[PDB]
């Protein structure tokens, strides 16, 4: 089936029924353990979610494709709040080349290593069979409001051999969401008064994506295949008004409609696989190159995340990621049967942003080890990491799963992640699993840099109103979360019934402090000698929540579909605050009736719980008025279809959100000066919006 206690797949025909309008967290966050949500709580750069697993934050979501790690929004200045000016790094591949998507969450995922906390996300794309295949894919949305942003994308796929041992694969894609309009949120609004009076929390940002991929799979003898593959992707942001706390200035008027962020990825691939007697043999060299130019912002107080009309003009920060890993699988036959997997990985990330660290120390006062003008651009991490996992099959049905991961991190030092995952056959339609890991998670390299530096007047200074400055910090541990999970499990001629608790203890989350560790020397009037917090380690956090998944065949050809998240606690234990604000639940149902041998219906219905914000400010005092707002449960219904033409020509039409229930950015969570906070209220919900798609293949 699709969905096992901890892991869900996601297929080309799930994909191809509920198209998305151009990312796929569109359909990734359907699955039970997932939402789409911002990192932290301030609400900062709201419409700009990303695929959160078990409350975890996205930050702790590894994205791969076919294995290989997407580490693009890495090239995103990290912000004081925990969130990136970033739409994530679901939208590289374009939905209709994916073969398949796997989620794995918790205590199955830690094996992955860093970033794995949440779990994983592997984006698995269409191959060369043994003869030629290709594919010509077409998606037009089509939304009620005209202020929502319409969706059109195109891609192809092309594939099969050169020679009796030469196999390729190429796809391109073309794709363009329209922003939502500048003034969507306008009589939805958060409160806004004196100079801020006028300003407006902005909709969905646009995308432009440019994606083309070609692979040469080259099988030199029986048991030896060699694959290369190179990616070149572009994304060009349209901006409507987007600025960290929805102040505004002259030059964010100016951009509206305007590519004001364009980002490059180049991606090659070396991967070499070996099958023969003794076992099974992968391993790859990937290197992305990530080019994130955007018009410079400020790094102050209100001023951090509006562009900067002293510095107007674009810059652009570079990623170069280098990764690779080796595995060997081995059949061993003992007292117990099992199969155990050796592997090495090396990863080096290279950061080069000229702007991120250009903060100076005039007004606040000067920092001994700090330079105050022309410090380092450049940050680096390289994790080697060994590990083996042994899959133990005890009696049959039953399997026991230890794997130890050690890695090695130049600057933080050691971690030992060890993980056990259990999975039972109590009867032929019943399988208990239970799984504890200690996961996983490497300081990012903004963090770590003690270059990084970002300043308020007092507004975002916790526990006072003076200066202060907050300070990247190479003392840093990583992050650890011991995801332990219990689950059950009935399935039978495709009756499925499951319900899995997790907890996930949370140890050194990184967050911007709360105790000053030091105070700056000299500067301007009573901003002087401003106090310095650093990136601290939290003690102690915890996420808590159950998954739940029901499959009933209704006649032969109906089948009905249920995912539930339910999120029991989300807690920073120093503070008493949420990590991230998600639905207390989320239950997705989809009705599918094979209507004709041709003809294929779809009812989708989507239900989230009320969804609470974070109860303490910047300066950890209780958030007052309009900061407290909840957003109610509310749901989201839609019909689809997919009529085949022919074996050559498939056509989709449908309507998501039918009965039109919309919801309205009203700005960040909190108040600030001038203007009010709107709690929950952070992002945009679409409203009816038509959909029309067609698939010619060979
Ligand atoms: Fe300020």
């Amino acid at each position: 089936t699709k969905q096992a206690p901890g892991v869900s797949i996601i297929t080309a025909e799930d994909i191809a029924k509920r198209p998305p309008s151009n990312d796929l967290s569109q359909i990734i966050r359907t699955m039970p353990g997932v939402n789409l949500t911002g990192n932290s709580s301030s609400g900062q750069r709201g419409n700009n979610r990303q695929i959160d697993i078990r409350g975890m934050g996205p930050e702790n979501t590894l994205i791969l494709v076919d294995g290989k790690p997407v580490s693009s929004r890495n090239s995103v200045r990290y912000g004081w709040r925990g969130e990136r000016d970033s739409r994530g790094d679901t939208n590289w591949v374009p939905a209709d080349q994916v073969e398949r998507i796997e989620v794995i969450r918790g205590p199955a995922a830690a094996r992955y290593g860093n970033g794995a906390a949440g779990g994983v996300v592997n984006i698995i794309t269409k191959q060369a069979g043994a003869e030629t295949h290709g594919n010509l894919s077409v998606y037009s949305n089509f939304p009620q409001h005209k202020a929502e942003g319409a969706s059109e994308r195109m891609s192809f796929g092309l594939n099969g051999p050169l020679t009796e041992n030469l196999s390729y694969r190429v796809y391109g894609n073309i794709a363009k969401t329209d922003s939502d309009d500048w003034d969507i949120n306008a009589g939805h609004e958060s409160n806004r008064t004196g100079k801020q009076a006028g300003t407006l929390p902005a909709g969905r940002e646009g995308v432009r994506n440019k994606d083309i991929d070609g692979l040469l799979s080259w099988r030199l003898t029986p048991e030896q295949t060699l694959e290369f593959e190179a990616g070149f992707s572009r994304q060009g942001n349209i901006y409507t008004g987007d600025t960290q706390n929805t102040n505004s200035n002259n030059y964010v008027k100016q951009m509206l409609g305007h590519e004001t962020n364009r980002m490059y990825r180049e991606t090659y691939s070396v991967t070499h696989r070996g099958e023969w007697d003794f076992g099974s043999s992968l391993a790859y060299l990937q290197y992305e190159k990530t080019r994130n130019s955007r018009i410079n912002e400020g790094l102050a107080g209100g001023t951090e995340g509006i562009f900067d009309p002293n510095n107007a003009g674009f810059y652009t920060a570079t990623l170069r990621d280098l990764t690779a890993h080796g595995e060997v699988n081995l059949p061993l036959h003992l007292g117990y049967e099992q199969t155990l997997t050796l592997g090495s990985e090396w990863t080096e990330q290279k950061l080069d942003d000229p702007s991120s660290n250009t903060q100076n120390t005039e007004e606040g006062g000067s920092i001994p080890g700090l330079a105050g003008k022309n410090r380092s651009s450049s940050s680096s991490a390289r994790i080697f990491s060994l590990f083996a996992e042994d899959n133990i099959e005890l009696m049959p049905g039953t399997m026991l799963t230890p794997g130890l991961r050690w890695d090695h991190h130049d600057i933080v030092g050691d971690n030992w992640s060890p993980s056990l995952n259990l999975s039972h056959a109590l009867t032929e339609r019943v399988t208990l699993k239970a799984g504890i890991a200690r996961a996983y998670k490497a300081p990012n390299l903004y963090q770590l840099n003690p270059d990084y530096l970002l300043y308020s007047r007092g507004q975002g200074c916790y526990g006072q109103s003076t200066s202060c400055y907050l300070r990247g910090n190479d003392g840093l541990k990583a992050e650890t979360s011991v995801n332990k999970e219990l689950g059950i499990e009935y399935s039978h001629d495709g009756l499925v019934a499951g319900l899995t608790y997790f907890r996930n203890d949370y140890k050194n989350k990184i967050e911007s402090g709360l105790s000053p560790v030091d105070h700056a020397s000299g500067g301007k009037g009573d901003y002087a000698n401003a106090a310095i917090y650093q990136w601290e380690n939290v003690p102690k956090a915890v996420v808590e929540g159950l998954e739940g998944t029901l499959t009933l065949p209704l006649a032969d050809g109906l089948k009905w579909s249920n995912n539930l998240t339910y999120m029991l606690q989300s807690k920073n234990k120093e503070t008493g605050d949420v990590l991230s604000v998600t639905p207390r639940y989320t239950l997705n149902s989809m009705l599918d009736w094979q209507a004709t041998d041709d003809l294929s219906l779809q009812a989708t219905v989507t239900w989230y719980g009320k969804q609470k914000p974070k109860k303490y400010d910047y300066h950890g005092d209780r958030v007052t008025g309009s900061a407290n707002d909840q957003l109610s449960p509310y749901a989201i219904a839609g019909l689809g279809g997919t009529y085949r033409l022919s074996k050559n020509l498939s056509l989709g039409a449908g309507v998501d959100n039918l009965f039109d229930k919309r919801l309205f950015r009203a700005g960040n969570a909190q108040g600030v000066v001038g203007i009010d906070g709107a709690g929950a209220a952070t992002y945009n919900e679409p409203g009816r919006t038509f959909y029309t798609s067609l698939t010619a293949s060979f």
